[PDB]
Parts: C-alpha cells; sequence; structure tokens
C-alpha cells in the first residue's frame, strides 16, 4: 500500500486565464494517470466521462458517468471554485467519509478540443494523486498523448502508472 | 504638425460573422499592437497590457484597460456602445473625450477562448487614427497568429515599425 | 551588420549531396550587403548543382541581364562536414581570403535554405537564399524571414525575387 509521492505544487502548471463557462461540457476520459491508477492487461480501463455544468454561483455540477458491472454509474460531485481561477475544491466534503481534502487544478486546455487536469485527494490519511488527459471526442493525437505521458512522468509516474481507456459507446454517449 | 498613414477604409477590414458577445467577454492580453501612430521603440519597448470586457444588463460593453506605468497600476474606464452590426460598437460619452469626434470598434475575426483581432478608428482634433489589437487570453500565441496579424495590419498599409508585441509582464495584469 | 556566429546557423542533418543537385530557383534572399531595391526590385535568377565524380558540385548560376541570359562558373569543395562547402580555387579570387558555404536546411524536393559567408577585402560579408525547385513557396517565407532576423537582418535587407520565364528554364 506505499505509494509514490504527491509532487509539490509548484510541478502543477495552472491554466493561464481559466475561462469557466469554456470548459463546461462533456469531457472524455482519453488519458488517466496517477499514483494509484495501475495499468491491467487481463481487464483493461473502460473510458468514462465527466460533464461540467456552471451553476449561477460559478461552482460547477460534475457528473462522472462509468459502465461497470453491466450498468451506468453516476457520481454527482460540486466543485467550488478555489483560490485563483481554474483550480477547485470539493463541495460537502463532509458527506464523503475518510476524505479530508480534494484539490482541483486544470494543467492546461484549449477548450474545445482538450486539456489536462490534476487532482489530489487526502483520503483515510492517505495522499492520492491523478491526472486525466480530457478530449471532446474519445480520440486525441499522438503528440497529445505523447505530452501527457511526459508530464505525468514529470510528476513521478512511471509507465505503469499510466493508461489510455479502451473507448466504448454504452453510458458515455 | 502630424503625418499620418491613411485609415483603410471600411471594406478592407472584415467582421466577425455572428458575433456573440456573452463570449467575448472577460480579460484579453494584448499580445499585438499596430497603428497609423503606434511606433516600435527598442530604447523603451511597449509593456504588455490587458482590456476586460464585461456585458452590461443593455448589452453594452463596460471596457477596463489596466496597464503598468511609473510604478503603479492604471486603469482606463470606458462603454462601447453596440452599432449598425453585431460585432461593432461606438463609444459612449464621447462628448466627454475632449478633441474626440468619433470613435469605432469593429470585432475582425475572434475564437473567443483564445485570440482576438480589433480594429479601432478614432478622429481626434480632425486627426483619423487607427489601430489593431491581437488581443489573446495567454500573454503568448503562436508564430501562425502573429504573423496572421502582421500581414493584416500590413493588408491595412502600415509598415513593420508601425506593428509591435507588447513584452509580457506579472504586475496589474494578473 | 557583423556575420553572426557560427554556432546560430544549423546544418543539415545528415546531408544528402546526390539529392541536393539540379536546378534550385533563388525566392527569397539576404544578407549584410543585399538591400531592398525598391524602385525597381530584383530579377529571380537559378543556382544549378552538378555532383561531379569527385563529390565537389559544379555550380552555375544563372541570371537575365542586359537582355541576355548570363552563367556564373564555380566550384563547391566539401567541407569539414557534410552540408559545408568551400569555394574551389579561391586564389584566382582576387581579394577574396575565405567563402564558406552551410546547408542549413533541406527537404531536397521542394526547398532548401542556404547559409554562406566570404571575407573580402578583409570584410566579412553574408547571406542566406531561400531555394524552391519551383518558383513559388508557401509559411517558408516567414520561416526564413524570422531565420534571417535570428541572424540580425532587419527587413530592408531581406528580398524576394520576381519570377521571370527567360533563361532560368
Ligand atoms: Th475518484
Ligand atoms: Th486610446
Ligand atoms: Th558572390
Amino acid at each position: 500500500s506505499d505509494l509514490i509521492p504527491a509532487p509539490p505544487l509548484s510541478k502543477v502548471p495552472l491554466q493561464q486565464n481559466f475561462q469557466d463557462n469554456q470548459f463546461q461540457g462533456k469531457w472524455y476520459v482519453v488519458g488517466l494517470a496517477g499514483n494509484a491508477i495501475l495499468r491491467e492487461d487481463k481487464d483493461p480501463q473502460k473510458m468514462y466521462a465527466t460533464i461540467y455544468e456552471l451553476k449561477e454561483d460559478k461552482s460547477y455540477n460534475v457528473t462522472s458517468v462509468l459502465f461497470r458491472k453491466k450498468k451506468c454509474d453516476y457520481w454527482i460531485r460540486t466543485f467550488v471554485p478555489g483560490s485563483q481561477p481554474g483550480e477547485f475544491t470539493l463541495g460537502n466534503i463532509k458527506s464523503y467519509p475518510g476524505l479530508t481534502s480534494y484539490l482541483v487544478r486544470v494543467v492546461s486546455t484549449n477548450y474545445n478540443q482538450h486539456a489536462m487536469v490534476f487532482f489530489k485527494k487526502v483520503s483515510q490519511n492517505r495522499e492520492y494523486f491523478k491526472i486525466t488527459l480530457y478530449g471532446r471526442t474519445k480520440e486525441l493525437t499522438s503528440e497529445l498523448k505523447e505530452n501527457f505521458i511526459r508530464f505525468s512522468k514529470s510528476l513521478g509516474l512511471p509507465e505503469n502508472h499510466i493508461v489510455f481507456p479502451v473507448p466504448i459507446d454504452q453510458c458515455i454517449d
């Protein structure tokens, strides 16, 4: 259960002049990396989607949709704006048992095609982190996948902690 | 005495099709700046500034320019009133600007979430000035976009020494 | 304007001398003694590279001038590294103590950039040519302008010769 440490926040860029309206809608998880994310060849990770809706109060309603055990699973969360535009905290955190901390930081995006987002959580006093490569479609270029691999490794993650979920049709369209 | 490159006819200045006023709001950095009274100065190069567009209830923009000057943040506040067609504006309360008889704004192109080019024309002391700004949501833009902006500026009659790329800074505009 | 240090002039990696041969049109031309003559802008010329048995190039420049086709013939001898050349029989050029050629980049079948440096009367001249297999190029003109400026040259030292039909076809 030992973990690769979370990198210091100084190694995680923040998207300059983040546009919260432009970031909204559905994003597909085309890449996923983290200290508790592990490549499994026997049962490879299926792609899921995360949907961001801006509320009147500028927090996001965030719905994660996955296909799991023959069903569509839905996680509905609230992202509250954080210290800087492009950062978020999880709303009503006390209703998640074990969870003492949950940070979101958008690293880069061009809004209409791709994004990279960094997440850090403390759960049972264990510090987990992950990075998602988002696409507005289910596919992205080599170039972007490679940049995402390089960025994940710059945060201390080896190859086996970096996965490219297999596109599917169920639940996420 | 003043000698000015003439303003181009408006037919040489495109208009962004189906302009989305809500999407054009927020902060834009001035990454490129060209005009008949804009001059490159190597001794004291132009610092980057930002312009912030807020849509009002009545669809005019509140427009705030933020510059770093003499060690402080300077703030210019104006109003852009919608014009003949979407993407064009006039300056509100023009009589409070002494000498100013005319001021036109036309958004040439934008993709809203990264870049824009805006054309401005004003008549001040009966002198016809114009400029073009290359806007970015970030402080940097691609070669491709800078070159496009250079080409467009030249298509309106401006030589190289009337086209500048303000140097990125952190003070005031972050 | 001073010649830039050679460290600011790339060399084409793994230069293919056979593939570089044939006719190249001079679509761009820049240098510290090249000046836009705006009143009567310069005509395009061509430069033809023929590989000899001994791997030197026979290099023929063809211009249209005074109603005639003019021909300048020189020899480029391979230098320290593939893609670099020296001028052959340099001692027959009076005043010329040095002449270097360095191919900066090329894709062989469309475009190239070549850097030239010479010392003549103890004055250090340099120029850069943008070569095309055709008389027109794209993006590539802008790249050539930015490269020329990276070596210290302003806009007025960068020219785009006008395409013509006489002599160079
Ligand atoms: Th989770
Ligand atoms: Th003004
Ligand atoms: Th010569």
